[PDB]
């Protein structure tokens, strides 16, 4: 019946993912969003990644489902008039091209609230504008290394690392979104449009609160008493890598289940929750535990935690990694299954949430995309197909004025030149 | 001198990190924030890692930033009373503790509702409610194991492994935070709140997306051309864990820099960006690399990568990370320094952005916290102290109509059980 943002006119000036992400979610809401896109080639992931020859590849169909698109050189006289005229009639413009692309255009924040003063103007760039870095590219694990990610991932005595889940793109454009709400309904109070920036090193930053929180424990006490370091290692000036440390106030571990040496995702992550540790003995068999007093508190297991995950490890390794959850759960343990994409592809609750989605792409048939993460009581978007390239050219211009054979002059004198 | 939500009533009714991360950022745009944590613990995070005895945690602390807190026992049938006045006055419940908890006092989607048509209702739980786990436990790590995050992220010949990055907990805050302002517009139209519901499972796999993009891929093809396993070594049913590889249309790798054997940080993350192969290789001493046909396209380069990035070692692994950034980066190539958080907690332009930001709490003096992450033309968020346990139970009832008498008949019958 109705969406949160109907009526709204989102210019997406876009590409790759973190622009890209954050205004899927803006059409799934309900908004127009017209994907701007140069004569031609169009976002760059159409073409990267490509399983089926000629089709648009996955990499475009997940992250432009419900965009239209028009295919617009704005480095031209013209392509320049038809923005303009776009950004008259638009509610948001986001960007994330390279730093001063969208300015050597002459799109600056400066002129485009001149155009229109009601306009959100949303942009993405790897740094902050007072960075060193504010004119350096960035690709997702640029930002991880830069935002702390890569520095506490992995292993003590492994390098760096970074993680699959993209906290330098989708979640840059999840953050794009929160502010992009924000001024929207900013803008219901003071009747104007703001620019609204994010940066990909602040995204990641932002998800590396709880390593800003253990830089200063370890500023000030030296040590870090649930990181595996201690009491037997060492720790130096900066919050180490801790493998697969709960990361929080309730230790835990990555544990291997039966077919771990031929499977890689035959592990779970189980947690030591320090409300629940009789049950935990019982779960295992030591509830002998329940009351020695090196086990019977966590700063008592903390120095041998890795002798308790082994006695853990002893039961998980001998059944399959769903059973094991299924029993430790009725325990109340925290914990669950490494899922590989695999099972998370075939997952039918997944699929019954709108998690996992099914898609029609034209050209392409089926095709599987992440759906609308939160869930909503008074409205469900329904996913769909991504936009060829160029397929609402025609339709945008005659919504901003121009007449078919302007429409057909302006296509003949493109594939003119 | 306005700010996006200036005038709207949020109740944190919230614990650890999920929830309190999209209420502290509330707050950050201007709505008041009334935590409501139970009489004498209050939140976990407060006595959590502390490095001070006796007061709040900086887990606490800087997940709570400019809240106001309420000890309030909401399973007494005063507790209740109270909380449905609240629920009464306000625009935002948030909750995020264990499946089934709030149903148990009584305060069901289905009850707020009566009492409140226009109270948006926000919710985080580990699972969806059609989940096989949703009555399970989650942690952060628990999250990351069920989200695809923790199979895709480490080495192919090591486990599964944890993000430093907080995909479980803010980032299902972070999510739950852009259905809360998405509900602030339908509100806006239809005059009604809604419920709106967020699993940390569901919080990882959007940001694992290109995860499933490659799941795809590889079901399709039976290969992933820019995975470390291509061409020499095998892929099996799943996305396999790739290294420190580039995770989307342009390779790259987090390679060692001078000081490496001793400091763990001492390193950056490179991009070979296709469309700056020549740059790179002026950048590498490598002209010959520009026209020879086993280097010129992306293609080629891939089945000897790691001879690429090899090559590229014997210079970064001779400098200070910083220089080699400084001297890459003149050749447009995409990297960054591996940061490490002490370099961070202490960066110049982090502060000079209001990333890093310093604040007074009572009895702790100063802390630092991650500030608002997207910066807005209009306004600008004032991070304050997190509130102590408490403070402000006096005020908010007061504000509820209730006299100084009642007040100190409560606090007292409380303090005589
Ligand atoms: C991703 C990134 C590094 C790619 O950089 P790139 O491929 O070298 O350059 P871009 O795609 O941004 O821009 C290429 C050209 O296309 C131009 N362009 C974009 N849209 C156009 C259009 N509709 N018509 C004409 N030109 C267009 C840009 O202006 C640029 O021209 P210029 O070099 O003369 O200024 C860069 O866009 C970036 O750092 N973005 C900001 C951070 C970000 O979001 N990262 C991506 C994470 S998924
Ligand atoms: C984090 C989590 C696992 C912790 O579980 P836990 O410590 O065992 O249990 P909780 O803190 O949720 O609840 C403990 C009790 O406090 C109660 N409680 C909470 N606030 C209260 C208040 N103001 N007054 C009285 N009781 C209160 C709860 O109802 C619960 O009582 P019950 O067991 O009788 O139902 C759980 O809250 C959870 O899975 N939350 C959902 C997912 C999530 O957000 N995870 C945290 C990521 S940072």
């Amino acid at each position: 019946l109705s969406t949160p943002l109907q009526g709204i006119k989102v210019l997406d000036f876009t590409g790759v993912q973190s622009g890209p992400s954050c205004t899927q979610m803006l059409a799934w809401f309900g908004a127009d969003v017209i994907k701007i896109e140069r004569p031609g080639v169009g976002d760059v992931t159409r073409h990267q990644l490509r399983d089926i020859p000629d089709i648009d590849a996955l990499y475009f169909t997940m992250l432009n489902s419900n965009k239209r698109s028009i295919e617009l050189n704005t480095k031209t006289a013209e392509g320049k008039e038809v923005m303009e005229k776009l950004i008259r009639e638009a509610d948001i413009l986001v960007e994330n091209f390279h730093p001063g692309a969208i300015d050597h255009m002459g799109f600056t924040w400066e002129h485009i609230q001149e155009i229109n003063p009601r306009l959100i103007f949303g942009s993405i760039k790897g740094f902050d504008e007072c960075s060193p870095y504010v004119n350096v590219k960035a690709y997702e694990n640029v930002a991880q290394a830069a935002g702390g990610a890569a520095s506490t991932t992995g292993f003590w005595d492994g390098p760096p690392l970074v993680s699959a889940a993209a906290l330098g793109d989708s979640n840059t454009g999840m953050h794009l979104l929160i502010g992009l709400l924000a001024a929207l309904l900013h803008r219901e109070k003071t009747g104007r449009g703001q620019r609204v920036t994010m940066s990909m090193q602040d995204a990641v930053l932002n998800l590396c609160r709880v390593k800003l929180r253990d830089q200063q424990r370890l500023d000030k006490l030296g040590y870090l008493e649930e990181y595996p370091q201690y009491p037997n290692g060492t720790f130096g000036d900066a919050v180490p890598r801790g493998g697969n440390a709960g990361g929080g106030g309730q230790p835990g571990w990555i544990l291997k289940c039966k077919g771990w040496e031929t499977d890689p995702n035959a592990y779970i992550y189980f947690t030591i929750q320090e409300q629940n540790w009789e049950n935990t003995c019982k779960a295992i068999g030591k509830p002998e535990w329940i009351t020695d007093p090196a086990y019977s508190t966590a700063h008592a297991r903390q120095p041998h935690i890795f002798d308790i995950f082994a006695e853990i490890e002893k039961y998980t390794v001998t059944i399959d990694k769903h059973e094991a959850v299924a029993y430790l759960t009725q325990f109340d343990i925290p914990c669950a299954p490494v899922l590989s994409m695999k099972e998370i592809s075939l997952d039918p609750s997944l699929r019954q949430s709108g998690s996992v989605v099914e898609v029609e792409q034209p050209l392409r048939g089926k095709y599987l995309t992440v759906g609308c993460p939160m869930k909503f009581s008074a409205f469900t978007p329904d996913i769909k197909a991504a936009p060829l390239l160029g397929e609402h050219t025609a339709a945008v211009l005659q919504e901003l004025g121009y007449s078919d054979d302007e429409i057909a002059a302006m296509k003949q004198n493109h594939a003119i030149e």
